[PDB]
């Protein structure tokens, strides 16, 4: 009902793929049931300083970098953990900090230097150290068709927009320290000029147009 | 507009450690800052028998949001946190274990709320490796034995500032962000300190007390 202001679901994933094209940033809100969480996305192939400050500025400051498998193999990023038991089996890998161009790595401009890096396709292993301040998703192959969780839906965004396959996330957080829940989010996407979507409007998007990524 | 003239308004080194160990026995927050040459970053430091959830949301709302808890290796031990990386290869071996989330009394882990739920079950010293999932949202970090004396990290200080507080050695630490993104500078730090009731410390302050009045901690 209130995310009816952003259109219907269908539209709703089209202005997100166009805001990202565009070098801006979109709020994805996973099911009601699962977190009922906004994160903000940005396409790690325009990402700024200035994109990440906000990030920090308003977010949980845990900023993630969701690449595609085929990218984190070619780190060589293992999972964080063996035997993950974390509720929703969320697929961090080692942490990770650029080798080179930062200092402390946890900046807004040496999280972007160290996410440029990783998210490089001629990328290393030995071009990230490890453990850094930039914490790396694993995003299942198939997606949100396989698993609802916003590391694959921010895959699958830039998947779908044409872009790097690789995006940065974090979780909307309000000033008292709770997190952002729909009106919110509704609010922040209005104010900042950033579409909102949920997973299950891009299931839908993803059924509908036949969309194998 | 050296270190030492601009913190001389918090006092002396010894009246600058004495000042941050009152706060910490409060249950307030210091601010902790490394050496020059070496980070040269400024940290929020909460003991945790104390920590609050607006604490914690001002820790978000205003440093990196990477919240670190710090611990004894005796605790990370009894909690089955060994280091993140068998082969640290960060810049100064920033003791990063697996990160954790509160098994039970938190849902995402990520709100202020569900930090603090995570961080006093993990630095309960009763705690069971089972009372924590892993990986999760706050960060542990394994102080050196022998504190700053040994190695002269926030880590550290944070761990000994408990210990000389006469307080269970646990503590969390975040980085002092401006708002641009950039990381905070003694300047900086200075002023954040005076808007919100924090004493200024650094490490070479810990360090020169320590040696006059608390050799083994
Ligand atoms: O908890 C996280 N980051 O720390 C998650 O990656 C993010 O908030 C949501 O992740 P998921 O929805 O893919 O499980
Ligand atoms: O980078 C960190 N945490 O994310 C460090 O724990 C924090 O910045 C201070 O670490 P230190 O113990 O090397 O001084």
């Amino acid at each position: 009902s209130l995310l009816a202001e952003f259109g219907d679901p269908i539209t709703r994933v089209e202005n997100a793929l166009q805001a990202l094209r565009e070098g801006r940033g979109v709020l994805l809100l996973d099911d009601e049931d699962r977190e009922n969480e906004g994160d903000i996305i940005y396409a790690v192939e325009s990402l700024t300083t200035a994109q990440m400050a906000l990030m920090i500025r308003e977010c949980s400051g845990i900023v993630c970098l969701c690449l595609t498998e085929a990218q984190a193999d070619r780190l060589a990023l293992p999972p964080m953990v063996v035997n993950n038991n974390s509720a929703n089996q969320t697929a961090f890998t080692v942490s990770i900090e650029a080798k080179h161009g930062v200092t402390t790595g946890v900046s807004a401009q040496d999280r972007v230097t160290t996410i440029k890096t990783a998210a490089n396709p001629q990328a290393k292993p030995e071009d990230l150290a490890r453990p850094g301040h930039v914490f790396p998703l694993r995003a299942r192959a198939g997606g949100v068709l396989a698993r609802r969780g916003h590391t694959e839906g921010t895959v699958d965004l830039m998947q779908m927009a044409g872009l790097q396959p690789a995006g940065v996330l974090c979780e909307l957080t309000n000033p008292d320290g709770s997190m952002a829940k729909t009106p919110e989010i509704i609010e922040f996407g209005k104010l900042h000029n950033m579409p909102v979507l949920t997973i299950e409007d891009m299931v839908q998007y993803r059924i509908q147009f036949d969309l194998k990524l």
